[PDB]
């Protein structure tokens, strides 16, 4: 448990509540309580995966062949872009861990709280879209038992036809709405100044409100678009976006990769308790500690807590593999006293190798950190632009 | 483990990098992670192997007999090729570790730096362009669904047929192009620039850069034939690469039943752990080193290690059936101390029929390398000249 003092906790703290609401309303929805729809999967990650959920919701090789390959596209996409973002939120844990050597924010803190606020704006408008979307369909109800009752060509949904509808046909639904209902839903207005006001309730920086506007208006062109060409639309995205994609996932690899060769970019808080076994590979048919078991499992937890004093005048916590490999030597009687196995770790530990390895892994980290985030912003930046151009043509 | 230190490594090791991300990378391509296409094997290991996989993706007897022999020559040139590339890279293996004896780079390991930057160039190409795919992929989506809103002539691929697209045809596709879409698919030429800069990111020499810019003419050039046509292009070029095929197979036997005769062309780290059961036959009913079991083991090991002291001046390392037939004698009584079995392997290393054949080994093993080096790059001129005549005479 954590007993430190709060305090002021102007920052890094609201926005920690806020994620929270944001993790347990996800939590919730994706629990499904009670009887709903989605009767796919509908995971609803992003854009692209809601609108291929959408799609799932909805000569004969030809068919037969094009459904196959937008599925295996779409699922290759969101596959990608989903373990890009968990090795992104690993990474800057990671990179958080590493920095919170010595409430000491810094430039490391700076990227954690502009990516939490991506991650909050995301989560706020995800939570605000789905509770839209039982009303829509509350009232959807309505308009389309008015429809029946008057009369329009209507299809599956139920709700008249906007192509077949002429104005005489319009003309019933203005009719019905002038005698009752009074739905005004102007909510397309309201709703983004609301979650503003909520952005301003939790602090955003003036990039994180830029990025809100943007998926407001991408969000509400999207709404506005029929199924057909709302499909095509998002799949043009995903064509524009797949040159970024591939250089997101092969940077990824590249750097998940330099990952497992480098344990100071990643520590782990299970070997924690291994070491223990560690101590019994000094107890058989071996002399180590004079009856000090307990004190070499203290010294080795404040070792792999705190980290050793390097002579530099900085403080590194020691690895796993590298702390056991040290210990394995060829005959463990050389190593008994507490003194020589910390000169002996010590000494290994500023290895010329091991050291430039030490000062490589925050700097990959920090390159791999900055990459996911150009990437991130260019894919909305051209996603924008695309939306925007292609509402300005069609109207 | 080696401890060596890297210090400037200015060469030979971020190629090393980089040619060990081309490896992983292939693999992570080859594991097909997800569900993804490559119903036959679809190894992609050259252009031609790719070529017949995509026709195996794809009177009566005419085509029965057509069909299988088709396959028979493709499978037997590709694995020609294959048997001959994994041959040549065993050889030059043991070259660099013939020529490591006493960072030492000298010619041998001038070959091997000019065989790795071709190496990278083929890797760095081939996942270039399986990236590309995806994207081609996903993009052919929407052409597709663009093609049959509108309606033009299409075949199970979706995509409206190229013969069959008159000018009135194409310009629904350049209206819904001015639409939306904005797919400029520039790539065929920032590609290859791309590739320059990682490649002179990674540091290749001029005659690197020429392959890497013919491996891209060939490629696009590939890219841009009808399948029909493709295949006609690729099995002429497999045609007229048929004798320096044949030519390159020939060699392969050659060196590799003089490697079959000779240890020293080829060593063997196997040998090293089974040098202790001749230790057992100089104890059993027999008189050896007086108790000097570990010491035996420790010199033998040393001299398959750096090898013995040839009187010419040099250190050459003994081979393994050598060695146990040196040792295995009429009556063992004869060599019991180290001193006599030393010169007993020296005066034996020193025949004349094993010292011409110790200094042939090198020989032949260059002489290898430089014939395949050259069968490579007559192949690799013969089918750019045929490609660019082809692409001239169509157009």
């Amino acid at each position: 448990d954590r007993a430190a003092t709060r305090d002021a906790i102007t920052k890094q703290i609201s926005a920690q509540q806020n994620q929270a609401a944001a993790t347990q309303k996800f939590d919730d929805m994706q629990a499904e309580v009670g009887q709903r729809g989605i009767v796919d999967q509908l995971r609803t990650l992003s854009a692209e995966g809601r609108a291929g959920e959408v799609n799932q919701i909805l000569e004969i090789r030809k068919e037969l062949t094009g459904v196959q390959d937008a599925i295996q596209n779409r699922q290759y996409r969101a596959a990608g872009e989903q373990r890009a973002q968990a090795a992104a939120n690993r990474a800057a844990e990671a990179h958080s861990l590493s920095m919170a050597a010595g409430f000491t924010r810094e430039q490391r803190d700076e990227l954690r709280r502009d990516r939490d606020e991506a991650k909050l704006v995301s989560g706020t408008i995800a939570t605000t879209f789905q509770d839209y979307d039982e009303s829509r369909q509350a009232q959807s109800e309505i308009m389309r038992i008015v429809g029946k009752e008057v009369g329009m060509p209507t299809d599956d949904q139920g709700m008249p036809d906007m192509s077949r509808a002429s104005q005489d046909q319009l003309d019933a639904f203005s009719n019905a709405l002038n005698e009752a209902g009074v739905q005004a839903n102007t909510s397309p207005t309201e709703r983004r100044n609301a979650v503003l006001k909520s952005l301003v309730d939790a602090g955003v920086s003036s990039k994180g409100i830029a990025q809100a506007k943007q998926e407001m208006e991408l969000r509400e062109s999207l709404e506005g678009l029929a199924p057909q060409d709302r499909t095509k639309v998002e799949a043009t995205i995903g064509a524009v976006n797949a040159e970024l994609d591939t250089l997101q996932r092969t940077a990824t690899e590249d750097y998940e990769r330099e990952v497992a060769r480098n344990p100071f970019v990643e520590p782990d808080k299970d070997p924690l308790g291994s070491v223990n076994k560690i101590v019994d590979k000094a107890v058989k048919s071996g002399f180590g500690w004079e009856g000090d078991r307990q004190d070499l499992n203290n010294m080795l937890v404040d070792f792999a807590t705190n980290g050793i004093k390097l002579p530099d005048g900085r403080t590194a916590v020691v690895p796993s593999k590298l702390l056991e490999q040290a210990f394995n030597t060829t005959n463990t009687w050389l190593f008994k006293n507490a003194g020589d196995v910390e000169k002996r770790i010590i000494e290994l530990m500023t290895t010329d190798g091991m050291t430039q390895m030490r000062e490589d892994a925050p700097t990959i980290r920090e390159n791999f950190l900055k990459t996911v985030s150009d990437i991130a912003n260019q894919k909305r930046s051209n996603a924008v632009k695309v939306t925007r151009s292609a509402e300005r043509e069609k109207g």
